[PDB]
RNA sequence: ACGAGAACAUACGUUCUUUGAACCAAGCUUCAACUCC
């Protein structure tokens, strides 16, 4: 019924998706083939 | 009752003049605020 949880906003408080996630989701993406791709991808 | 007796190797004189510890060099790389009740 509570315990709120937040969107991401900056310093003037406008909600927005960093950029880090969407990276993040497009490497899972990517790394469906090729589930063993290392520490030190390129 | 000495090749002897006296006799300062002493006086003046800047280790000084000129000179960039400089030059080139991304605190950066891979990184989901997520997971399970």
């Amino acid at each position: 019924m509570n315990d709120l949880n937040t969107f991401v906003k900056d310093a003037f408080g406008r909600p927005y998706i960093p950029g880090s996630s969407l990276k993040g989701a497009l490497r899972t993406a990517i790394l469906n083939d090729l589930k063993e791709d290392t520490k030190e991808n390129e």
